[PDB]
């Protein structure tokens, strides 16, 4: 998914697309780049799912939010770079068997972010 | 930049606060550290 700080841009590398859409115009915008990926500006107007058009035409359904949760997700996601990242609603961190010391970090990192989910 | 020209094995980045990182510093540097702290509120350890 794109869901992060409204306005980001993200390039992937896929297999020859003839076009890349959104299915809703607001709340994504799309660029073929190379004939073959797919560059997304992520306009985050509103929070929905989204409908992908291709040559192949997969879909990946994208679920966008804005970041007053997407750039925090990934700062804390560099930082901390065993523990699984996702956005959700709210950031949640998850993992099985992590050290004290990761624990400790993860709990640090809380502040800097109020809605984040242990 | 002041604080990395102040404590210049600790580790300084930006981020969207800045942020400082190390393995094993001494306890002296972290004192250091953490004093240097009142300089800017919104700093992460």
């Amino acid at each position: 998914t794109i869901d992060l700080y409204a306005g980001q841009v993200r390039v992937i590398p896929t297999k020859p697309v003839k076009r890349v859409a959104i299915g809703d115009g607001k709340v994504l915008s799309t660029t073929v780049v190379d004939g073959n990926e797919l560059l997304l500006l992520g306009d985050a107007e509103g929070e929905t799912s989204l409908r992908v058009w291709f040559k192949d035409g997969s879909e990946a359904a994208y679920r966008v939010l804005v970041a007053p949760v997407g750039r925090a997700a990934e700062e804390m996601r560099e930082l901390m770079g065993a523990k699984i990242r996702v956005v959700g609603d709210h950031v949640v961190v998850d993992g099985k068997n992590l050290a004290p010391t990761t624990l400790a970090r993860v709990r640090a990192l809380q502040a800097l972010y109020p809605k984040t989910i242990v």
